[PDB]
């Protein structure tokens, strides 16, 4: 463990260990056994090449796929050239059953298949289960926290910064709502991607299948196989390999989600740096650093490096295939582990956040110049011309503060109805927040 | 023009020139004028701040947007935040020069409540949407059409597959082109489903100004109406000073995956031509090079450099915004120009393609070893065990040819019913193509 080179299987092992069920040699051997068994179960239920075995013999066949133990995986690696060992393992387990039924049909293990028929279905089921069971729910945990923050702090005023400089006020809940909205959108796009598989023999064309059974409609038959036994979409058109385009789509989608989370990580770092948030060191006893957000920032960038690699190399495979796709594909697990490490750090980070009210309100009260616009807007509503230049002229050579802005209102805007004058004099930076509070508390509803 | 640094505006200007309607300073100024005019038209039809002008005054206002000439653009650049304020002055001046008391009153409402990113993001959205729908996607769809025509025309024409570059079970040229059709069809559909979004929410995304100007207006609904009615755009409610750009990233990711498929196509055709299986209609008079596919390959890689840039930098904008996004966005035009240049070269390339039948047929008849599998599958259908090892033992030390494979059939497979034996002796590499012909000609329906 301590001698492991990859931080995935080294220091971050506990944070990402649940991925081993979907992505690892163990997981891969396991799902290949399942595919070979279900292919044989399917050939039996279709009776393409033999008559159906007894109800008990199917049960014994099915059991090879359902009870997969560490010793079963150990026996496959002992035979290992990758999927041929799996083929050998299934045949052996059918031979050691001593049922004449299964000893006859043993020879139909891997019948018609290329090794990529088995692998692509195994990868597809692993990727689909991983995303739906582990990765997307983790992202959805982040959205939930962002929603709760959006509602809880919907009203809490916060000085905006554009180009780093003070601007019209917002609320902390609103700024968190914007991230909810972005991630809500990315998650929807990702779950609309259909995980696809094929099962078309050596070269994609059912060459072998046509000679073996000339009147079988193999397009409909494989469609059935993939839907019934794996709940997968069938991509009919392929070479020796599945095109991988769906993996590219998913990874593009997760990479956009990750870019939003990088934006979030940096903004929170910035709010914490500005002393507007607090978190619930070797030298300074009260120094508290946003390390969860920093650690996530780095791991999201790494995840995305893998994602950019996938969508750039996966689309190219020379002719009816080159093998370089398969070493790359072996890294989907790593890519999603970096995602998972980062997502867990964002969550740890978000759960430590509290507002610093006194600091939020002090800053707003030191930035009265952000009332420049609503004063100009009101002046223009009552037919004032060159409102900006008037404020500019009045403040020339002055350090704009509350007294200056309110003196501007009293003397330069007195032509306004006095009710309107009084409304402007009631305005403060903290109180000029538009529909920020409305928009933050309704983010889920307004999706 | 010959002094231009970018090949976009230099050597490839004729190939990509129709993009300047959508992407150029001229196009940008033009669309900004349109946004400002329509905002003022919308304010008038809602009567938020003034009572409706005469039917002819609206006509005169709308005409500023409809008749945009080079001299109008010249006038804006002469006036040239500093960018959109010139546009704002341009529209005001045109309303002043109308001498209509109606428009002299309402001209002060030009750009009322707007930030410059309200204007720009709508202008960008309308330009991007129109460009994709009118120029870029139809160019991609032209490539699809040609691939479909190639798939049908050559559906039957046998071609030796290569896996790891080595001979494999036969396919057809039409089938190999159909795989590409299917992939591109898919990419185009994904790209057309991306919704082009815009916002119009003032300084900081929260309608701060709007709320003080008209306290009982629901600005969310109002802007939804504005954007749908005047531009037919989706409204992304949640923003800062900037629109988040997430839809741009989706589009570019979508175009990048299409481009990767085309790179794969470009390389495969280069390889088929290299192998003398296709022909194209300074020293070597009969040397003919696949330059169209080569040129496209390079320009697709460049297009993807920009797209990877967009999807990685556009997601980050510090706090309520940093300005780095705006220089980057100025390059969408360039990115789409490199796309268009490459798509036109792929089209030029595909229209020169013809098969070399004699070469296709001779290669297949030099590769009888690819009949290994159908022989083995027929043996195993009739209960043969270790079919592979039997063929391997028979061919040990021999250079496999037609005589060898057919001698294997005659003497080693004679236990099969004689009808099956003669079916095997009827097989040739060119006639072991599976459902390639049927899959190729039916690609439009099946994919």
């Amino acid at each position: 463990h301590l001698k492991n080179i990859s931080p995935i299987d080294g220091r971050y092992k506990k944070a990402c260990g649940e991925l081993s069920a979907f992505f690892s040699e163990h997981a891969l051997i396991k799902h290949r056994i399942i595919v070979e068994v279900r292919w044989l179960l399917f050939l039996n239920e279709e009776e393409l090449f033999f008559e159906k075995v007894t109800d008990h013999s199917v049960e014994v066949l099915n059991q090879i796929a359902t009870n997969i133990t560490d010793s079963d995986i150990a026996r496959v690696k002992a035979i290992e050239h990758d999927v041929k060992a799996v083929e050998y393992f299934v045949k052996e387990k059918l031979k050691n059953s001593k049922r004449e039924d299964l000893l006859k049909i043993k020879e139909y293990v891997h019948y018609l298949c290329t090794s990529e028929d088995i692998n692509n279905v195994a990868y597809a089921t692993c990727l689909k289960a991983c995303l739906n069971d582990v990765v997307i729910p983790c992202l959805e945990k982040i959205m939930l926290k962002l929603k709760d923050l959006a509602v809880e702090y919907s009203h809490v005023p916060l000085l905006s910064r554009t180009h780093g400089q003070p601007a019209s006020s917002t609320t902390f809940g609103k700024e968190m709502a914007n991230f909810y909205a972005r991630i809500h959108h990315h998650v929807g796009v990702i779950r609309r991607v259909k995980v696809c598989a094929k099962f078309n023999g050596a070269v994609g064309n059912f060459n072998a299948h046509k000679v073996a059974s000339k009147d079988t409609d193999w397009v409909n038959t494989i469609g059935l196989f993939l839907k019934k036994h794996f709940n997968l979409t069938y991509s009919i058109y392929c070479t020796q390999i599945q095109d991988h385009d769906y993996i590219c789509e998913l990874c593009d989608g997760l990479a956009r989600a990750n870019g939003t989370l990088i934006d979030l990580c940096v903004d929170i770092w910035l709010y914490i740096s500005n002393n507007l948030l607090k978190l619930k060191s070797s030298t300074m006893p009260h120094k508290v650093n946003p390390i969860d957000f920093e650690n996530a920032e780095g791991n999201l960038h790494i995840a995305n490096a893998f994602f950019k690699l996938f969508s750039s190399k996966l689309p190219t495979s020379r002719l009816q295939r080159d093998l370089s796709d398969s070493t790359v594909l072996r890294n989907i697990g790593s890519s999603l582990a970096y995602c998972l490490i980062a997502y867990k750090s964002v969550l740890k980070g978000l759960n430590k956040i509290d507002i610093d009210r006194r600091n939020l309100e002090e800053e707003l009260n030191q930035n009265w110049s952000t009332l420049a616009e609503p004063i100009q807007i009101v002046m223009k509503r009552h037919n004032y011309v060159d409102a900006y230049e008037e404020l500019k002229q009045f403040t020339r050579g002055k350090v704009i503060d509350q007294k200056i802005m309110q003196e501007f209102i009293k003397t330069k805007c007195a032509f306004l109805p006095q009710d309107v004058v009084d409304q402007l004099l009631e305005l403060t930076p903290a109180t000029y927040t538009g529909y920020a509070d409305y928009l933050a508390k309704n983010v889920e509803r307004l999706s």
